[PDB]
């Protein structure tokens, strides 16, 4: 089921207001089932540990999106991949994996 997470959300800005940290806990649940979809409102958002390279964060579907939903999208994306792993790791600390 596509969990949307959109209680508090300032479509605009990076930052979130508050999230109920209660669903992050939900999502690492689910994206073990292989795939877990968050809905930021309109942004579609799909959140799973693919097993070839890349841990479970903020992965935006660009698919069938406008510029806009691009935007909007990659800097609550961004934000969600610090939120997924607390002080864990950032994007790029796991993109240069794939990158070197």
């Amino acid at each position: 089921m596509p969990v949307d997470l959109t209680p508090y959300i300032l479509p605009g800005v990076s930052f979130l207001s508050d999230i109920p940290q209660e669903t992050l806990s939900e999502i690492r649940n689910q994206t073990i089932r292989g795939e877990a979809q968050i809905r930021l409102g309109e942004l579609m958002v799909s959140i799973r540990p693919m097993q070839v390279n890349g841990y479970f964060m903020g992965s935006l579907n660009q698919d069938g999106l406008s510029n806009d939903n691009i935007q909007i999208g990659l800097q609550y994306i961004e934000h969600i991949e610090r939120t997924l792993n607390h002080g864990s790791l950032t994007s790029r600390e796991v993109t240069v994996l794939r990158e070197i």
